[PDB]
């Protein structure tokens, strides 16, 4: 038996701005009532931000414009979409290497 294993590596891109404008056209907005992610167009993203507050019922849609409705995408999809680290959790893992 020629058992063989391996693993990946660590590499990514680097931005030059603060976390306040992800994606290209469409943007991501969180509800200030139920705390749910909502994808909106760049056309409304520059209009709903009049009070720094957004809600489901405030959404441009009709079937997905309400706190009673459901989410548009999964946390995993959103996390990978923006490239953030959703779900803090214990976060317990190896790190013997430490910073340095
Ligand atoms: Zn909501």
């Amino acid at each position: 038996g020629s058992r063989r294993a391996s693993v990946g590596s660590e590499f990514m891109v680097v931005d030059v701005t603060i976390e306040d404008s992800y994606s290209t056209e469409s943007a991501w907005v969180r509800c200030d009532d139920c705390f749910k992610w909502r994808r909106i167009p760049a056309s409304v993203v520059g209009s709903i931000d009049e009070s720094s507050r957004w809600i489901c019922m405030n959404n441009s849609d009709k079937r997905f414009a309400d706190c009673s409705k459901s989410q548009e995408m999964s946390n995993e999809e959103i996390n990978e979409e923006l490239g953030i680290g959703q779900d803090e959790a214990d976060a317990y893992d190896c790190d013997a290497a430490k910073r340095g």
